[PDB]
């Protein structure tokens, strides 16, 4: 087996779902595991879908850029929905080399070791309404390289300071 | 023919060249055309390579995020190297929908309609020294989709205001 890749764009071009609707669909259809690497995560709709998935029993692992993590924490506080009290979600932070903050500038979503969304869309209102972006939907062989990269990032991640 | 994809990382993992050395190599080996879509372009080494390519006769088309274009202009002024006086380089800007600036958040390099570098590396010192990032080197069938996306972006681009 090879690798299959479909492109999606924001705004949409020659496909039926927006990128955001495709993210929510990927998450709603997850059976086993969600592995997410994201620079900035403030989009409440996407967060809700991930929380719902975790309540069905899906194991969710989230790696967030350290410098922007406060924005995720602010969003989860506003929502009354602490990741520390959700048993099936683990969140850790990843940073680069400071000099000015070094950042984890990689974004992808990996579901059931089966499908990846890889591209320039960040989970924020601005990507739904303001920015131009594109992603690949990847299935097949190359997915295993994303699994390996998620594990690689996970190994260099830290428990966030906030958490006890 | 299908599509072939190799991953590269910053910092490097199981490959010989850094992403930046691979960018310079792609550019130095271009025979015909370079098509670049970039959010922020301040890296002087990469810029030098693109100028050299244009002086060999390579047609270079650069699409830059509008909101960050001043940073490119500042870099080319510091370098004494105006894109308006280089006959084989065209530069245009692309913007999103403002509300706060909407941005073109897509980055890729497309050389000779043959090879693409697609991923999270921006052409700035910070990506060489501080940030974690990854790209794909793509060849084969999927390259034609990047060609089509470059043309799509180009059609929605503007002459930058500075230029006369
Ligand atoms: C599917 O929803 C949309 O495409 C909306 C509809 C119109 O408001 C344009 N738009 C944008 O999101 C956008 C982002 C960058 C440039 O435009
Ligand atoms: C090939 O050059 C490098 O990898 C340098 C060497 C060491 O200084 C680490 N590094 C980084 O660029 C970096 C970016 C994010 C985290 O580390």
């Amino acid at each position: 087996g090879g690798t299959h890749i479909d492109l999606l764009f924001h705004p949409p071009r020659a496909h039926l779902l927006t990128i955001k609707e495709t993210i929510r669909k990927m998450i709603k259809e997850a059976r086993k595991v969600i592995a997410l690497v994201m620079d900035i995560f403030t989009d409440v709709d996407i967060f809700k879908e991930i929380v719902e998935a975790s309540t069905r029993g899906v194991s969710v692992y989230i790696l967030l850029d350290e410098s922007n993590f406060n924005h995720f924490l602010n969003m989860t506080e506003k929502q009354g929905c602490s990741v520390q009290r959700l048993r099936n979600i683990r969140v850790r932070t990843v940073k680069g080399q400071d000099y000015f903050h070094g950042k984890m500038e990689q974004k992808f979503l990996l579901v059931d070791c089966q499908k990846v969304m890889y591209g320039s869309y960040s989970y924020m209102w601005s990507f739904e309404k303001a920015h131009l972006s594109m992603v690949q939907i990847i299935t097949g062989q190359l997915v295993e390289s994303f699994d390996e990269e998620f594990r690689t990032l996970y190994a260099r991640s830290c428990v966030p300071s906030s958490f006890a």
